[PDB]
């Protein structure tokens, strides 16, 4: 009916893609269009690696975060998109925390996780830190085979060990993936490390 094109994008911080919950419509962005035709915003769901893709009608769009949704300041961050042919964009946000220098491993007895939690927003506080394992490439606070929360972690160097002994599902798993998550006080979603395949 009208020219259509693929829009590909990423949510980033200082140009680096964010690691998020990419399942269950956990993290969404909105695409707005201003014109005669009173077009409602289009919802786009962000993946685990912070990417999104949409087949849309060619035109001018305003890509923004959804109010109060995501592990970042509720600043209504936005970017103008001129969609004509295959187009790629990024959207800069301000995360509460960033996870870096991750070292994730499993023994027969424990999941060991060493990493750094960097505070980006000066008054942000950590609500919980999560150690996760999954049988699949998808791992998050809902989608996992094993989850252990830590509620007294502060920013800086972190060294955690979660007891996975006696967990038959981990022993049975043909493939095993690990991830860590950090949820800020007042946020609806955590920030994560990349998913690491352990077996
Ligand atoms: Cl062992
Ligand atoms: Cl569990
Ligand atoms: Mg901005």
């Amino acid at each position: 009916d009208a020219p259509e094109s693929k829009l590909v994008g990423r949510v980033t911080y200082q140009g680096q893609a964010l690691n998020l919950r990419g399942t269950g419509e956990a993290v969404q962005l909105q695409l707005y269009q201003d014109g005669y035709e009173k077009n409602d915003p289009i919802s786009v769901f962000v993946g685990q690696d912070g990417t999104f893709s949409a087949l849309l009608f060619d035109g001018e769009y305003r890509l923004t975060t959804r109010d109060g949704n995501g592990p970042w300041v509720n600043n209504h961050e936005s970017v103008t998109v001129n969609l004509k042919g295959h187009t790629e964009v990024n959207l800069e946000v301000t995360p509460y925390f960033m996870i870096s220098n991750e070292q994730l491993s499993v023994t027969g007895s424990a999941m060991n996780a060493s990493f750094m939690i960097n505070r980006i927003v000066p008054d942000a506080k950590i609500s919980r830190v999560m150690l996760l394992l999954s049988k699949t490439q998808f791992a998050d606070d809902v989608n996992n085979l094993y989850r252990q929360d830590f509620s007294d972690v502060v920013p800086g160097s972190v060294n955690l060990s979660a007891d996975i002994s006696g967990n038959t599902e981990i022993v049975k798993a043909k493939a095993l993936y690990a991830r860590v998550g950090v949820l800020a006080n007042g946020a609806d979603q955590a920030i994560y490390s990349p998913v690491v395949r352990l077996k």
